[PDB]
């Protein structure tokens, strides 16, 4: 539904989606340390936002239990948690690239290529998973 946090994501999906068409101009910017620098820039504001979020998600609670209360604040530091960790997880698949192919010879990359969108494509999996599950607590944590 918008908030800031979500946006940044957006944007780092959006980056992530083109560096997964793995072209001569992806190539550029990962063998340059351009694409995880930006990665790192992205994700680094999500996280700021996220948490940004959570804290004034606070200032508008409904008043539960509160064993219960210190239980969701838990379970959403935990989501939170993992969604940057995901995150890191896939700038440090594309680093290990950058290495495979500077160790390379001048010789083809097709085939680490090929293995890296493989990957990716799993990472991306488990990025989204945690996002929808991040956003559904974040989405119920007022009430409890």
């Amino acid at each position: 539904s918008g908030q800031r946090w979500e946006l940044a994501l957006g944007r780092f999906w959006d980056y992530l989606r083109w560096v997964q068409t793995l072209s001569e101009q992806v190539q550029e910017e990962l063998l340059s340390s351009q694409v995880t620098q930006e990665l790192r820039a992205l994700m680094d504001e999500t996280m700021k936002e996220l948490k940004a979020y959570k804290s004034e998600l606070e200032e508008q609670l409904t008043p539960v239990a509160e064993e219960t209360r210190a239980r969701l604040s838990k379970e959403l530091q935990a989501a939170q948690a993992r969604l940057g960790a995901d995150m890191e997880d896939v700038r440090g698949r594309l680093v290990q690239y950058r290495g495979e192919v500077q160790a390379m010879l001048g010789q083809s990359t097709e085939e680490l290529r090929v293995r890296l969108a493989s990957h990716l494509r799993k990472l991306r999996k488990r990025l989204l998973r945690d996002a929808d599950d991040l956003q559904k607590r974040l989405a119920v944590y007022q009430a409890g």
